């Protein structure tokens, strides 16, 4: 029981947090989740939709329902369900942020790079100078897992942490696409994400409904069998 704007579905997770869900037409439609965060008088979004058109529908839904200007956008890694709608963000005049590796990989992965590059310390935390005015967005690089450039976002003030494609649901039987995955360090990266946000009770991911942090330990267990 949630909203729908065009081909997208929006679900409220917190008083000022929404989950946008788009689908890719192909062995059937595939869902992909992202976040919409209201920070005071501005809106922060995480990940684009599969396409530019679907991404433009996110921004028009935001304008209709929240009526706040989108300050910045942050994508997690260079894939089409994260970075497919980069052209829509730039056309909407939104500052975009990504992992420096993601922006470097973007042309090779057939994506459009973000305007800014995020860098990370040895512990995985974003260099604050590269991420100005992120508000409640706590960005963390857990290490190579689903991709070598996958990053995660936590939301301060809430019980929500976004894992992206790094995290699968607790009832999952597989890890999805492992075509560009690092199987050796996948498990340690998952557990690092769990340690980065130790108080998160709601774990949002790309290809499932929001779950508890049992999804973290479960994903780690499936990743151990690739070591
Ligand atoms: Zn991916
Ligand atoms: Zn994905
Ligand atoms: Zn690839």
């Amino acid at each position: 029981g949630d909203q729908r704007f065009g081909d997208l579905v929006f679900r409220q997770l917190a008083p000022n947090v929404w989950q946008h869900t788009s689908y890719l037409d192909m062995f059937g439609a595939v869902a992909s989740n992202g976040l919409i965060v209201r920070d005071g008088g501005r809106v922060l979004v995480v990940d684009t939709a599969w396409t530019d058109d679907q991404t433009a529908q996110i921004l028009n839904w935001i304008k209709q329902e929240i009526n706040l200007p989108v300050a910045l956008a942050v994508v997690t890694h260079a894939h089409q369900d994260k970075m497919g709608g980069m052209d829509a963000l730039h056309a909407a005049g939104i500052a975009t942020y990504a992992n420096a590796l993601s922006n470097q990989l973007a042309p090779q992965e057939g994506m459009v790079a973000a305007q800014h590059s995020l860098t990370f310390a040895a512990n995985g935390w974003v260099e604050p100078a590269t991420a100005p005015n992120f508000g409640p967005l706590k960005v963390f690089y857990p290490g190579p897992g689903h991709t070598s450039d996958n990053i995660t976002v936590g939301i301060d003030g809430t019980d929500i942490a976004f894992g992206g494609c790094l995290i699968k649901d607790s009832k999952a039987k597989s890890l999805g696409n492992l075509g560009d995955a690092d199987t050796e360090h996948y498990a340690a990266s998952v557990r690092a994400f769990g340690a980065a946000f130790p108080k998160a009770s709601m774990i949002v991911m790309s290809h499932s409904a929001p779950d508890s942090r049992a999804a973290i330990t479960h994903t780690a267990r499936m990743a151990d069998k690739l070591r």
